[PDB]
């Protein structure tokens, strides 16, 4: 499914993402916008044999198991298919693990490139949260 901006803001808030690890809700909604355009089933294949899955485009080489990625890790201990559902919980729970692993949200290229250092609060303005 394709989430609406405010709809996603509310869902992510419900899942404890607001200021999780020092990143306000706006960062999360912005990341989703530029990673998957708020689409839960978006997927992208990379030159290294891995695929990005879901709304937060979680890569299969380190985070989930899709069963066809060369030297994969399954650091979130979840199948990649579970990241493609309408219920963002699995994606949120894995994203929390990724953000606690090293370079914060730099793990999401789109966020580095398009959100980092911008008024990310604009993504939550006009919503009831």
């Amino acid at each position: 499914k394709v989430f609406g901006r405010c709809e996603l803001a509310a869902a992510m808030k419900r899942h404890g993402l607001d200021n999780y690890r020092g990143y306000s809700l706006g960062n999360w909604v912005c990341a989703a916008k530029f990673e998957s355009n708020f689409n839960t089933q978006a997927t992208n294949r990379n030159t290294d044999g891995s695929t990005d899955y879901g709304i937060l485009q979680i890569n299969s080489r380190w985070w989930c198991n899709d069963g066809r990625t060369p030297g994969s890790r399954n650091l979130c201990n979840i199948p990649c298919s579970a990241l493609l559902s309408s219920d963002i919980t699995a994606s949120v729970n894995c994203a929390k693990k990724i953000v606690s692993d090293g370079n914060g949200m730099n793990a999401w290229v789109a966020w580095r490139n398009r959100c980092k250092g911008t008024d990310v609060q604009a993504w939550i303005r006009g919503c009831r949260l």
